[PDB]
């Protein structure tokens, strides 16, 4: 039985006031920590103050990390620095970084491997564009996942986030059935590549648009283990996703 | 032109080391009328650095994106920086141009947006080892022209000339070479922006500046300060920051 996982990706948003509000909101929500692993991923500059201010039952993660030890990489987040301040999670390979900053499959894998070695849990993001959806959905996520498998032996601290990039800004709303289809394919790939015990423990979270109302409709589908929430994670709605089981 | 000293911490730090580096700067006597001093910590420390370092010292990001708050996972927001009292940023550092392939045009776009949102920008330029053969001025003028194409007002720009071959290699440019590049940069600014703007423009030297070679630069009238790398994490930074005022 895989533990329900809800990540909140704030993206490149925030003010001092809005982050105080979000954090105080999370501190007063009734969390059953036994049945949900909750993590928020604030904009880089807020990482330490978010960890200081949000209660221990909520994880804090970076939105990106570099793949090397501390050194001369101006502008980057260090995995070593992150966990030294108590930031224990990170995203790698988010679609916005694969597209805007052309992060390669191999670069995402190397960041994942290094972050894991340094003690972080990695939410490794994958997903296909609309052109790739025409015929190559399986081939794309399989290729993205294989690059990670080439570098990473231990998947106990990986969770996979499936982003339906094809449904972003295309008028197309990705339905729960369409998500279930891909999540099943991801778990099939993991069974085939890593063995059944890894695949059955591996969280595969949906990273397309979701709210507290249809959260339950998505969780009715057989292979969806939680969510990487985008825009709703800045809003009170995030609490109804985190707390969906109660 | 007020002398400018920046300290680029790059992708370094721990809670313990960052607390003592800042405490070292807090208890260092400064002539703020004489030197504009700024430190650029790793992204995660931006808020705690602004909280802990005395008001006489500015804090800046090591990089910023070129758009308003939105869906750019992993990036620093210029609006968010300003909201929290971070009033500086680097753009175009050579490590970002080389590792992350930031173009002249992207750097110019970031510079313009950061300026519009209220930041002072240390726009970084410089030529490689191969370009040093015969193409030094072709390169820095091209990089500057891209900035001028997007930016009308240079009041809150500082130019940092860091020869790539001098970054982290220990091979400091001699002041005599630095002076002539800066003289060409000021010649370019005179022609492009007018003598008045050119005469107020800070052009600072970066590249293996340390407490032992700092003084030699002060005799050259087109070198308006330093962008210090590895030495900015060391107690000798306390020299470089004050050495103009001695």
């Amino acid at each position: 039985a895989r533990k329900f996982f809800v990540g909140g990706n704030f993206k490149m948003n925030g003010s001092l006031e809005s982050m105080k509000t979000i954090i105080e909101g999370l501190n007063t929500t009734k969390l059953n920590v036994g049945d949900v692993e909750t993590v928020i991923f604030p904009q880089n500059m807020y990482l330490i103050t978010t960890r200081q201010q949000v209660k221990k039952d909520i994880g804090v993660g970076a939105q990106n990390v570099f793949d090397k030890k501390n050194g001369a990489y101006t502008g980057e987040n260090s995995a070593q620095s992150l966990i030294d301040a108590g930031i224990t999670y990170t995203l790698t390979g988010h679609s916005e970084r694969r597209t805007i900053f052309k992060e390669s499959d191999e670069f995402v894998a190397d960041k994942t491997k290094f972050a894991l070695e340094q003690g972080l849990t990695v939410v490794a993001c994958i997903g296909e564009t609309l052109a790739e959806r025409e015929a190559n959905t399986i081939n794309v996520v399989v290729r993205q996942l294989n690059a990670i498998a080439d570098k990473v032996q231990n998947w106990s601290k990986i969770v996979i986030a499936y982003e339906p990039v094809w449904a972003i800004g295309t008028g197309k709303t990705a339905t729960p059935e369409q998500a279930q289809e891909v999540h099943a394919e991801i778990r099939k790939w993991a069974t085939n590549k890593l063995g059944a015990s890894v695949a059955e423990g591996l969280r595969v979270i949906y990273g397309g648009s979701v709210n507290g109302g249809n959260a339950k409709e998505f969780l009715k589908f057989h292979d969806i283990d939680g969510f990487l929430v985008g825009g709703a994670s800045l809003k009170p709605e995030f609490h109804n996703i985190v707390n969906v089981h109660s």
